[PDB]
This record gives structure tokens, C-alpha cells and sequence, in this order.
């Protein structure tokens, strides 16, 4: 503990790692009734804290070891941290990573002038190749977490926090992979200000520290979740567990959806993007505040990293959206005797139908206080519309949203037209009103989840002898449109 | 020009605005063969440059004008800029915004101690209410762009850039709403280093400066696109146009999709998210580099803001996917046989499948809507299609079929042709290349699949629904068979949403 | 004006020059009834502003001009400015300076890797050697002031001041050598905030700008004073005068003594030592405040440099003492009696005695040259003189007698009138008010004091020499008597310096 | 030790104290053959380090204690440190100081809004009055050094140094008054990097720590020197000695003249002025380098303060000048048969004479290598001038310099004239040549110790019947002059 603090105070991290802000999360603080502070380790040059530990380790090596070079086995944040650390020291770095590793992560490593050697289908094979090269070539292995110099480097995070928040500080929430970050933080905190709680946060699918603490030994998880890839570690480090077992107060676990909501919360207060591992701490805070009914506390989260691919953000946003209970999903039957009048100028997210008595799959923005869906449903029913409320129906939201269509047995004369219109309050209903009922609508699809342009496809029953009227009629509507009647995608599936 | 530069040099912006980095965009620079630099105005305390101009305007007001307070009409960046500016000066601020305005933006304004007045269904009504309150209450209106003190404040952006990049600098690309930002930048640049090009960038749907410059007067656009909401301005400012008409070299317009791709490019190099208006400049750079076949130039983009709702990233990502055309979409015909759907899934191999959708139509044949990630070099679409065809699968390539990607993706399903033995089951499994095929392997072939929906767009947990033809006298086997798979599952046969639509 | 401002805004000074504080001078402000602010150019790495202009000039040179290197002729601030500038640019620098130049300044130049060439007995010969080497070797000469790029570099001082003090600022006071500093400041100030007065300050002995402005041409002064060595320039620069003639409001001249008092004032408020040139501005402020009876103004002084040899502080302190007139000088007549000298020392009391000197002239009467610290409020000179007279001492007040302070202070002594029994003893004791009288008490009255010298100008250890009339037959008593005093002492009776002069 | 380090790491000093540069002393390093670094505590807002300890102490007080106010007994750096500390906390401060205290120091305290109560002829009486007010009024006494919170505050100096100089560091040299500064530094250094020597430096006249360490107890010095007023402390603190006795490696003592030379050295490298206490460390370094023949070491000095009155600098410069051996002092006899020709254009500092065979007291700039005085003396003697070399003659330099004059028994017709001329190589000799020998010079005084104007007084033997010629003759010389023949200062003494 003393030994670790001395190493923290004499670390070399500031050759390349930077001091990061400890920022208030204003809206999250208001919601929770506690002062929430975000430690912005995402603002390190490699977009995670790992530059601290990797650099501190590399910098402590002998002139001889540095001459031979360093090696690691990693496809991720450690790889980048070590690569930059090596470049800063002017030494050669070899990073071994699985052949399956995505090309964008490979290039990120090579961008710092490290050699990325592609070997193995998974981490264990990569690791074994690296360890072989240690003996063959005399490279010094640099472990992602299980190394005293690494731990001490990560501990500089706590050194900063305690300097930045010298007053009240109830608890620090730390994501836990192999335990380097939390061990370094716990060492420093429990030495200087032991009244502060050090709380680990792990995914349900990767709770190696929580399980180890419960079992009192270093259990090996049967597998780890892929979502929180920053903390995909099956077994707690040895050097890290030796600190954690006594100096971490507890580990809270959180789910994928909790992580997704935390990513959005952080974005809403800071405009910064965290990777799943980087949002664990805020997710832990939210779960802790509810479990303890905490009020008036000062709670710190380590925003540990931001290395999440753009394509993952779509899914993150989809999952965080579910929490918000804005989107009502309702199935509306239209008698053969408006509807849009009752729904008004509300934001439509889904408006899907296919002739089989007429049923429409409707998604519509609502608000729990300002525009509750229950009143709208009752309103529509009282107007004589059969309505099913599918807002809590998982199949509806996950699947049926994408399944209204199919072939219709007895639609002849179906022609298919795609249209585009500028999005505006009432635009869809205005489109349908201008489209009119000169021909029967036998199919409709329309989705709007933050879309710029309104995009709709409609099937119309147009008798052969009225088809000459199509150009004129549709042009009169005033929107760009395309005749998709001969589109093979339409023919095969619809 | 001189007048504006003197105002820029004596501005008060640094009471609350900060100096922002001018950052290399490394991967974009390598791709383009030009040094691209990003001016990070997203790192202002209100996540856009507008704190500069709003503060400088407020700070130049007389004690008299300050007395009752300041007012604006804005649902976005200007609202926040002005609210913080007013808090810093210790003055009252009222911000008028439409009733429809999202709660998150309302609260952001109130958080700085400003009064948020909710009035109107659209901006023009909010604006009129604000302007009325000017006369009623004696508040001083603070314009988002059309004010010399605002222009001078925004011009501090150029003052920083020229200090930060004293060497080669070919062109600065600036998003243009009402022209405050670009007018301030143009004033300073054309004064000090006129060899630098000042290039405005506007959306195709909101090109009020480009149209004004072409017409030589301040035309009013018949409407503005709402995608790039930060620059949704129908008419160029008067004070701004007086500068721009002579000192902006040109305006390049870009599409929504180009903006979306620029948002991703910026993210890939910096991890920052720009709002659409904030990505215009990089979109302009990409269009300019191609138009000029530029090489070895130094090109600066103003990343003007980051105030985009998180949920809008879904659409942004969908559009940036289109182009690159990594996602193949194919229609595959198979015979209606117990194991054909599975066998075809096997042929696709260990790839990121994005869509795998089917619904029984006749006994003659079945069609599967398939989405698959591909890579032009590493795993080309064309070779995969040929590979599948050579295995005896009819395949239509629908990758460039807009209807397929926009609509049919969400329309494979519909009602069972006949009454039959369909039971419906939802399942979840860890998402991973090969997980779908592994699921179908574990599910086995006791029962015909009559319906399937599966989408995977960056998902963590794989989700499928399957319709299975389970004869009444085999239904006793269902719990044990499905539990043996080892995944969470739900019997949705009686789900009313299934009954009504499918 | 515009041309110069553009050069200032694009200068390269911040590669090595730093932003300096603009600091309140609290005690000076209270005394003067105006807010005085000190621009701390002494805090540059070379202890003067000249790093700005020298670096900006060097940085604007062509690769060709840089190739063989740069040269200057300077024994002071410019030498150091240029040497550091050249080191920063990675170029060769040669500095020519007179053979007589002090070793400390030579080494300072060499420390930055510049060649110091020692040539000439005075500056003009050094200058000519440098200019010759320009042609011989192809070095580019770097002028201390008369160069547009130098002027623009110095002008960054004004750019900082106007940013640091955006509110009220009545006047900026600038030392003037050849006019680089003031021209750069005037250019920027008269462009941006022309309501601010730009006031040059020169020594009476070196008023080349003041004379040039009065004559409307670049007069050559017949000689320059060497006290304020930083501004020892006979003729205003050409490029500098082109700006100054229209854009400097006036030049105030100050004396050496005024400069010395300003050096102390600055020290008292900041603990910094300015060289004479560096204190001109504050001296100008004091003269201006009195001339205008200014009240409530904000007045800025450029503390331009700190490169004064430590030993010159002796003279500076001596001159700053004169005025204030705290040191009383009096001539006191006493009878020639065993105990009169001591009794008179007693009457002076526990005060800081600065001088207490006497040498026997006749048996009729003795005269003592006395210096004593006084205070106008706390311990007034006039009351002390009256106090001593009222005790029956003839006293002449020589406080305003220049001969007394400059010369007689060092001339009380000379040869014994007759041969006698004079022995001479030097003593040391801890300096403290009353220590002298305590020494004379301990020395006692066995022997007549026939000579005494004692000076105390901030001394730590008190030092006295006394001549004592010790009859041959009492000399055995000397060791024990003097040891009993308890202080170090030395018998100097056989000291050849004593024999020859006294 | 651990306890002190925890207090150092959690101190409150940075509310008002600043981080100070650790600056290379380039020319001193070259001379000594060691890397010398100066810790610039003179750049604190009160021009000494004492703001650190005083603030840290005050800030730790209870709300109640702060409400009542703080008191100290000090006329010096502590007074200013405490006054500013109190102002920063918005609390009342009373500083008791002797009635004899100089008015400029009293006003410095009042400038920070502290009440300065004038009581006692010396410190002990001031202290007793303060301690009485503690009981009467409930003020919290703030000790200049002997307080754990004060020690911890001063220790932040070491925290900075070890961060600023993470590589080689052989020894840190610290001025010692009551031992707060050195105790705090020693605590931190011996904890983190015990290989670094911690060396105290005291004046010969105030060596309370050195004596205490030698005696193994807290000896009381019989008196303290006044010159190094910052460290005028007769007895080492209790809390400070408890650290120092084990954790300070040694104390070096230095003299007044050594201190004066160090003040100049620091000025020559930094242009900063240290007070005597503030220059002790550099003086210690110089003495250590010679004693150890140190080479290639890294040696740090605490430049602890700059609160020395302007008037003291004259004396400091006079004493530091003596070290330089530039000024030759010679007594030259002028036969009744040049001289100035032999001396050439050298810088004259003294040129004094009064008729009694003719002897001149001459001060002249020389250089040990470039222009040695021995060669000049031999040169002058070989030209037939009796010369005494008085350069090493203390009476000559301290006293006779100011004593050449007196009455002359048989000078009648003496008239006295003061002149001024611009200083220039050869100016004095040029003046004397132009003054000529129309009348005999019977007296001369001239000193030049960095003077701007040449100032001389001359006695001339002018017969009554030639006095009409005086205005014309002297005006022809071309310098301003004044007839001082009737000046009573001349009459009485000369």
C-alpha cells in the first residue's frame, strides 16, 4: 500500500499521459439528487486511461530491455496505449493480435509505428505466440493490468481525483477488467482517504472481480460478454486481486441496457462518447443511488475509454431509446365507414399496413406527463377504433415492426410507388390526404426514427384502364416518386 | 474590414469562451492526400461556437440595455450560448422556444438560470413572441447572427486559427446558417492573410448564402431542410451578407448523406460527435478535394457544434452505411424443404449477417431476404454472390436496390397463406459471427420453419423470431427441445400482435 | 499603421518570448492617487523585451540570409536577445562587443552558443567590425531597433497590454533608445485605441526622440549619457521616427536621480530590480502625475529590462537616498576633553548613525562629522538638531550641503597636527542602534580619542577605527583593556597606510 | 513520516500559494562543475514560502476557531504569510509585533487587512502579549514553524521539487530558522527518495539546528545574528527537531560575506534578489562543492525569500564586491620632477590627496588574468614611483578610503572648487590635464563606484592677486563647477 503509493508518486506517466478533467454531470446530478463527477480518461491521447500504466511500465525498463523492445498481446485499448508508449520512448513495439482482429484496430496500432503481428483465432493463441517471442527475441512483455508498475500508473487517476475534489467525496466507481485500474485507485484512496468507498463496476456477463471477492479466490469465468469488450477478462489478475480483496468495498454489476443508457447520459451532459466499458461507472452510480436511496452524496465515475466503433452507436441508441418510453406502438383497425384527425400533428415513427379488415401498425411519439399514450388510446377507442396497445409488447417492437407486408392473396391491379417528402408536423397525414382515395391503398410502409426525408412506399389498386392517369395524378401531389411495380424485390417478397 | 478587425481584437469573448484546439484529422488526411485540420468549436462550454458571439454582443450592451435583461428565440445553440453569456454577466435572460421543443434542451437553458418560455408550434411564432416581449418588457433582443458585435465575436475563431496555423493554409471551410460565423472569419482572414480561401458550406436544402451570392441580393428560400438544424435559415443576414458578398470565395453545397459520412469521419479521427451543421465543413472539404483533385493542401474545417440528440445517431449511421456499400442485400431462392433454410445459412458462413428474413408463401419455393457485411478488398460482395450461385443458389443482388434497403427490409412477413400448425417463438443468443447458424444447428430440423425475422445492426444480443410448423401431436416435445438449445425463449403463439398482423 | 499591425498580428515572437504580467504597483499607486501598472518585460528569458524584436527579425529572414548566420554589435540586451533568438532558430550568431566589455556579459552570450568577438575600445569600433564582417563573411546584420520586423516584434508588448487592460487606460509610458519599442507600441495603440496616450521617456542626457520631434528631423545628439546604458542612442532610427513623429504624443525627460528613485519604487512594490533604462517609464509617470496633477488615471509603465550589474546598485541606492533626505548630516563642535566625544554620542541616542568621524586638529575644540537617519513624521531632522543645540551643542546642519554629502564624508582625517602618543585600533561589533555608544562605553575613557572613523550604510557588522593617545608608560594596559571590550580588534599603529596618510 | 506525507498530499496550500519554478543557475553551474537548481519560493505572493505553512494551518481550523480569528507574533515573513492567508479565508488576523518594528513592515501587514498591534521592545514581549490575547479573546495562535500543519504546508516545496526533478538529485539545501521548512522537506524526501541528502544551511551567528543536532537536544543560543533576519531563531522547534534529528543529514554554516556573495550569484543567474535567509542555500552549495570537490552532481537550493529592504542592497553589493578582487588600492608617491600615462585608460575608483611629499590614495580596476595589479605596481615602480600595494590592507579599504584630507598646516591661498564631468575612459586624467598646473593642487577627492557623473573637489593655491583669473580659467576647462571656498563644511574639517 505504502509501496504502491510511493510508486504512484514517482510514476513517469506525465511524459505522455495528461491530467484529465473531473467534470460535473449536471443533468444526471439533478435527476439523481447527488453530485456526480465524471473523470474524463477518454481525453487521453489513446482515448483510454491505458496509456498511463503501459507508459509507466515501459519507462521503468532497463536500457538493455528497451534496446530489445517490448511486446504485448492485445487487440484493444492496451495495444494502443503500449504502442504510443513505445513510440514516446523511441523503442520498438510488437503487438500480437488474433488473425480475426478487425482491420481498423490493426491500423490504429500501426499508426503509432508498432508492428502488429496477426496470429491466432482468439486471444490465448495470440498470447502464447507473444510469450514465445519473449524467449526467442528477448522482448519484454507488457501486461495490460497484472504488473505493479502498470497498477501504479493507473493509480495516478486517483492521485488526480483526490487533488481535484479535496472536499466531500463519498465513493469512486471504477470499471473492472483484470483490475489494474481499480487496484491502483484503491491503493491510493485507501492510503490517503480511506473514508472514500471504492466501488468496482462490472457487466453481468463479465464479473470476474465480483465472483473472486465472493469466493475469496481468483475464479475463472466460463465465458465473458462481448458487448463490454474493454473488460472482457475471465480471471482477475494476481497482483490486482491482492489489493482488491481488501481495498475494494464491493463490485456492482450492470446489464447491457443499463450500459447503453449510461452512454447516453454521459453524452447528454458532456457530448462525449464512451465505449461500453467506459460507461460502466455511471451505470453503477445509477444502480447504487437507487439501491441506497442516496441523497446529497458526491459520487465519481471513471469514464475510462471512448474506443467504440461508430456502427455500434446505432445499437446503443436503439437500446437507450427503449428506456425513454416515448414511442407508443398501437395496432389500429380502420372500419369501412379521420383517424389522422384524432392522432393530430404527433410525430409518427411507424405507419405500416398491408391488405388482408384493415389493420395499421402505428408508432407515435408520446410523453408520460405531457401526452400519455393511455389517454390517446382511450380517445381513439371512444371514436370507434379498435386499438391494441403494443407498447410493452416485445415481439411488436423487436420484430413485427419489420414484418408487416407479405403477399396478399386477392390484390390484383396492385402498382407500387415510392415517395419522398420533407419531414414536418403533419407531413405524413398531409401526404396521405393529397394521395387521396382515387385508388385504394393496398399497402403502406413508413418509418421515421430521426429521419431527414419522409420515405414511404404505397401499393395502389389501379385498374389497367386507369393507368394512363398515373403520371398526372401522382405529379399533382407534388412529391418525387418512383414506379416500383416491376422492382424484383417487390415481386418476390410482396 | 478594418472596423471588424478592430472589434475582433477588442472582443470580450474570453470571459467565458475558450481557445479551442486545431486538431489533425489523421485518417481523413491520409485518405484525401491533404492535411485536414479540425477547429474544435464543439469543445466550447455550450458545445458550439455561439458562446463567442452571444457573449460579445451582451458584453457590449449599455447598462441601460442590460437593466431589464436580454431575450432570444432559439431551440438550440444560440439559446445555450446566450443563456450562459447572460449568467456570466449576471443579467436576466429569457429564451423563447416552441411548445414542441424537447425537454432536454429546455432544461439545458434553465440550468444556466435563464427563463425558458414555451410558445408556438414553430420557430416563427416563438420569434414573434420574443420580439413582442422586447417592447412589452424592455428586454434587449440578441440576434443569433445578424449583429456586428456577434460577427466580431465569431471572428475570434479566425484569430485563433491564424495564430495556430501560421504556415501553409490553403482554405478554411465554414458552415453557413445566417452568416455570422463565416462573416467574422472572412473579415479577419481577408484582412490579414487574403491568400487563404474562405469557403462557405451549406446543405443543398438550405443554401441561403450560395443563392444570395449568385443573385447578388438577399433571396428568401421557399423552405429550408430541417436535417442540418443548426443552419436552418431562409435568408442571409444583412450585416453578414455585406461582408460575405465580397469576402467569401464561394459556397459549396452538400447532401444529407454527405453530412452523415462527415459525422462518421470526424468521429473516426477524434471520437467527437458533431451535429449535422458541425460536420458541413468536412463534407465541403471532401467535395472540394475531389472537384479540384487537390493534393498537398492544408484545409481547415470548423467543427462548429455537437448539439445533436443522441437518438439521431441511428439515422446518421444508417445513411453513412449507404455509400461504402459494405452491406450486401441479396434475395435467395431455396426449395421448400425441412433443412434448406439452415443449409443456406451454412453457405453464408461465419460473417456478420445483418438481415435473414423469410415467410412461407407457397410449397413451390421460398425466398430469403439476406443482409451480409462485405468488404471491397477483404470479402467482396461480387465474389460472395458468385460463390453462392456456384453452390446452386439463385441469388438476386439487391445491394443497389433502394426499395430493398429502405422498405423491403421491413416488409418480409405478412399473413400465413393458409391455416396450419404455426407456433411462434422468440429467442435471444450472444451476437457473434456464426451465432445464427449455431442457433439453427441447435434448433435442429424436427419442424419446418415457416417464418423468420432476424436483424443485426451492431447488436450485442442476437434476437430472432421463428414460426415453426408443429403438429398438435408433437407439441409435447417443444419445452424440452427449446430448453435444450440453452437460450432464453418465449412462446409468442398467442401474442395478439402476431395474430393480427401475421 | 495597418501594415505594422498586420505584421504584429503575424509575428513569430512566441516561439521563445513569453507573455509577461501587467502588475499593480500598490504602494506607488497609493502615493500617486492613480492606478499604476507595470509591464514586466524583465521577466523575458533574457531579462529584457529585446527577445521579441530580435526573434521576429531573425524568423522573417530568408533561408539564404540565415545560411551563413546573423551578426550584431551589442554589449548588452540586444546581444542576449539575438543570441537566444539564433539558438532557437538553430542558426549561427556572432556578437561583436568592445574589448572592455565585462566578462559576465561576454559569457552570457557564449552560453547561448553565440560567438562573442571582442573588438574595439568603444561601441562604434565594434559596430564597424560587425558591419565589415557582414560583407566579408555574408552574415546578415540584425539591428537593435531600426527594422520593420524588429518594430513589429516589440509591438507585441502593446498587443498584450491592451488585452490585459481592456478597460480604462489613460497612458502608456515607454523608454526610448532608438525607438523600436515605442514605435511598435505606438503603431498598435494608435490603430486600436487611439484615445490612449503613448508617452516616451528618455534621460535628460539621451533625449534623441524628444529632440527629433521638436526639430522635425532626426538630429544627432553631440553625446549621450552612459548611466541609462540601455537607451544610449545619439540618433532616432529612421523606420522608428517615421512612426513616432505622428503617433507618439510626447517625450518626457527625467534625471539620473529620478531614475534611481524609480528603481527603488519598483523594487519596493515588486522585488524586481530594473536597469536604469527599465525604470525610465515609472520615472516618467511620477513626473507626469505631478505636472498634470493627475488623479484616478490608469497609467502603464514598461519595465523594459533588468540587466544592470549588481555593483551599480551601490550608486543607485546612494542617489535614491538623496531626496527623501532621511539622512541628516551635521557638524557638531565639542570641547577637547577626555569624555566629550562619548557624551555627544550619548546625546544622539539609539538611532541609526551613518557617519561619526573626527580627527584632532587643536586643543581649543573638536568637530564631529555626524550622519543620522531621520524621518519627517517619526523622528524629524529639525527637532533633533534643536534637541542637540538645546543641550548646549553647536550644530551646523549640512543635510542640504552637497560638498558635505559627496566629499567631506570621505575627507575627515588627515595628518596629526603634532607628534604625539597616537596608537590606532580597528574594531568590529554587531551593528544595531546604540551599538556605537555601547562600544564607546565599553572602551571607556583612559585614553583620549584623537581620531575616529565610522560609517554605517546598511552594514551588518559595525566597523570603527580609533586613534587613542596612549602614553608609553600606559601601553602595557592595552591588550587587557581592549580584550575586555569583547570584540575583535587589530592594532594598526604600524599599518603603512595609516603612517603615510594619517 | 507517513503521517506527514499524508498531510502534505492533502494540504490546502494551492488556494493561494503557487507552484514555483525550479530554475537552472547557468553561470553558477559552470563555475562549480555541478548542476545547480534554484527553487524560486521568492515568487510566492508574499515573496517567501511562508504562505504555504501559514495557509495550511489556518485552513485546517474549525469554523468556530475561524470565526474568532487568528493571531501571531512576528514582524517578518510569517506575519505577511499569515496576513494573506487570513485574508484569503475571509477571517480576522491580529499580528503582534514590537513597538520598535520598522514602519514599512507594519504597513505590509496592514496592506493585507490584518490588525498590526505594536507591543514590546523585542519579540518575547510581543509573543507574551499575543499568548495573552489567545486566552482573552479566543484567537487561534499560528506558529511560524512549530506546528504539524505548518510543517506539512512547507513540505509541499519538496513535493514540487521531486516532481520537477525526477532524475538525478544528489542533495537539497534548505535554510533553517526554527526548522519548519527543512522538517517538511526532510519528511517528504526521506519518505519518497531517501537517497537524496537533505542539508540544512544556517548562518554562523544563528546555528540553532546545527548545535541541537550536535548536542542531541534543543539548545538555546545565547544570541542570534541580525543580518540573516529570516532565520533569527535561538532554539529549534520541538515538532521540527523531532523530524530533523533523524532525517536531516547535516547542517552547513556560512558567514555574512558568503551570504552576500550568494545573493549576487543568484542575481547574476536569475535577476532575482534574495534576502540573506533566502541566499543561505546557495552559499551552502558553494561551501559543499569545495569541501567535497563535488563534480557532476545535481544540487538544489531553496531560494526561500526576497524580503530585504533596498537600503541593505548597497551593503550586500559592497561586501560581494570584495570577493571579486577587481579593485587595486595603491599609495603612490609623486616626485617633484605622467603617472596617468602609466595607469592609462583604466577605470579609477579612488583618487584622493591632501598636501602635507605628495601621496595619492588610488583605486583602480584590474583583472587577475587580463590586467593583474602586480604587473602594474612593478611597472609604476620601475618608472620611479614609490608605490605601496594596499589591496589586501583592510584598514585602507574600510577606513583610509574615507580619511584622506584633514587640515594642512601651511596651505595658505587655498581655494576649493567642486566639478562634475561625464564619466568616460580617461575622463579623470583628461580633467586633471585640462585643469592644468597654473595653480598648485593642494587637495583632491574623487570616488567612482558605479557613478554616472564624475564628481571631484579640488583645492588650488591661488594667490590673492590672481583670483580675478579664476572664472575665465575654470570656465575654459568646460565643466560645471562651484566655488566652495566659503563652504562651512570645508572650513571646519579641511
Amino acid at each position: 500500500l505504502e509501496q504502491y503509493v510511493k510508486k504512484i508518486l514517482t510514476s513517469r506517466v506525465y511524459d505522455v499521459a495528461v491530467e484529465t478533467p473531473l467534470q460535473p454531470a449536471r443533468q444526471l446530478s439533478e435527476r439523481l439528487g447527488n453530485q456526480v463527477l465524471l473523470k474524463r480518461e477518454d481525453l487521453q491521447p489513446v482515448f483510454s486511461f491505458k496509456i498511463r500504466g503501459a507508459y509507466n511500465k515501459v519507462a521503468q525498463l532497463t536500457e538493455e530491455e528497451k534496446a530489445r523492445g517490448v511486446i504485448a498481446a492485445s487487440a484493444g485499448n492496451h495495444a494502443q496505449g503500449l504502442a504510443l508508449a513505445a513510440k514516446r520512448q523511441g523503442i520498438r513495439a510488437v503487438i500480437v493480435m488474433p488473425k480475426t482482429t478487425p482491420e481498423i484496430k490493426v491500423q490504429a496500432v500501426r499508426a503509432h509505428g508498432a508492428k502488429a503481428v496477426l496470429h491466432g483465432d482468439a486471444f490465448p493463441e495470440a498470447l502464447a505466440h507473444a510469450l514465445k517471442l519473449v524467449d526467442e527475441k528477448g522482448y519484454t512483455f507488457v501486461h495490460p493490468y497484472d504488473d505493479p508498475d502498470t497498477i501504479a500508473g493507473q493509480g495516478t487517476v486517483a492521485m488526480e481525483i483526490l487533488r481535484q475534489q479535496p472536499g466531500r467525496l463519498d465513493a469512486i466507481f471504477v470499471p473492472v477488467g483484470g483490475g489494474g485500474l481499480v487496484a491502483g485507485i484503491a491503493a491510493y484512496v485507501k492510503y490517503l482517504r480511506p473514508e472514500i468507498k471504492v466501488i468496482g463496476v462490472e457487466p453481468d456477463e463479465s464479473n470476474c472481480l465480483q465472483a473472486a471477492m465472493a469466493a475469496g479466490e481468483r475464479v475463472v469465468l466460463g465465458q465473458v460478454g462481448l458487448f463490454a469488450d474493454g473488460v472482457a477478462v475471465a480471471q482477475i489478475g494476481q497482483h490486482t486481486f491482492d489489493i482488491c480483496k481488501d481495498h475494494v468495498d464491493e463490485v456492482i454489476t450492470v446489464s447491457t441496457d443499463e450500459i447503453c443508457a449510461a452512454i447516453k447520459d454521459i453524452y447528454d451532459d458532456t457530448r462525449s462518447i464512451t465505449e461500453p466499458a467506459g460507461a460502466l461507472a455511471v451505470a453503477g452510480i445509477k444502480k447504487y443511488v437507487e439501491r441506497e436511496r442516496a441523497e446529497g452524496q458526491t459520487l465519481v465515475a471513471i469514464d475510462s475509454g471512448a474506443n467504440v466503433n461508430f456502427d455500434r452507436l446505432r445499437h446503443v441508441a436503439e437500446r437507450a431509446e427503449l428506456g425513454e418510453r416515448r414511442e407508443a406502438i398501437i395496432a389500429v383497425t380502420i372500419p369501412e365507414r379521420a383517424f389522422c384527425e384524432a392522432v393530430g400533428k404527433r410525430q409518427i415513427t411507424e405507419f405500416n399496413y398491408r391488405y388482408h379488415e384493415a389493420h395499421i401498425f402505428v408508432g407515435v411519439q408520446t410523453h408520460p406527463e405531457n401526452d400519455p399514450r393511455e389517454a390517446l388510446v382511450a380517445y381513439l377507442r371512444e371514436k370507434g377504433f379498435p386499438v391494441l396497445d403494443l407498447t410493452d409488447n416485445e415481439l411488436a417492437k423487436l420484430h413485427i415492426r419489420h414484418m408487416v407486408g407479405g403477399h396478399a392473396v386477392k390484390v390484383s391491379d396492385e402498382m407500387v410507388f415510392r415517395f419522398e417528402f420533407p419531414e414536418r408536423p403533419g407531413a405524413l397525414f398531409n401526404f396521405l390526404t393529397k394521395l387521396g382515395g382515387r385508388w385504394n391503398i393496398s399497402m403502406f410502409h413508413y418509418r421515421n426514427h430521426g429521419a431527414a426525408d419522409g420515405r414511404v412506399v404505397a401499393g395502389l389498386q389501379v385498374p389497367e384502364d386507369e393507368r394512363h392517369l398515373i403520371p398526372q395524378t401522382l405529379e399533382a401531389i407534388g412529391y418525387p416518386y418512383w414506379d416500383e411495380t416491376a422492382n424484383p424485390a417487390y415481386q418476390l417478397f410482396l
